[PDB]
């Protein structure tokens, strides 16, 4: 599923991400835009052989099991394919574990390079939330 901007903002809000660990909703919408272009089916392979999955491009080296990332952890305890669903629940629950891990949203490279320090409230402007 390819989400609309306000559709995704409302789904993330319902799942508890608005101000989760201090990060306003706009941060999460901005990250999803630049990680996956709001497409739950996005996948991208990394040089180390790991793969990034779903709307928030969660990585198989640490967070999910895809059966082909040797010596990986599965810290969200899920198959990576569960992160590609049109229901974002699994992605959100895993993201909450990631952002609690110590370096906050800097774990998402696109967030650090394209959202951090910008006017992220713009990503929820106009939405009925
Ligand atoms: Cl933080
Ligand atoms: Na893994």
């Amino acid at each position: 599923k390819v989400f609309g901007r306000c559709e995704l903002a409302a789904a993330m809000k319902r799942h508890g991400l608005d101000n989760y660990r201090g990060y306003s909703l706009g941060n999460w919408v901005c990250a999803a835009k630049f990680e996956s272009n709001f497409n739950t089916q996005a996948t991208n392979r990394n040089t180390d052989g790991s793969t990034d999955y779903g709307i928030l491009q969660i990585n198989s080296r640490w967070w999910c099991n895809d059966g082909r990332t040797p010596g990986s952890r599965n810290l969200c305890n899920i198959p990576c394919s569960a992160l590609l669903s049109s229901d974002i629940t699994a992605s959100v629950n895993c993201a909450k574990k990631i952002v609690s891990d110590g370096n906050g949203m800097n774990a998402w490279v696109a967030w650090r390079n394209r959202c951090k320090g910008t006017d992220v409230q713009a990503w929820i402007r106009g939405c009925r939330l």
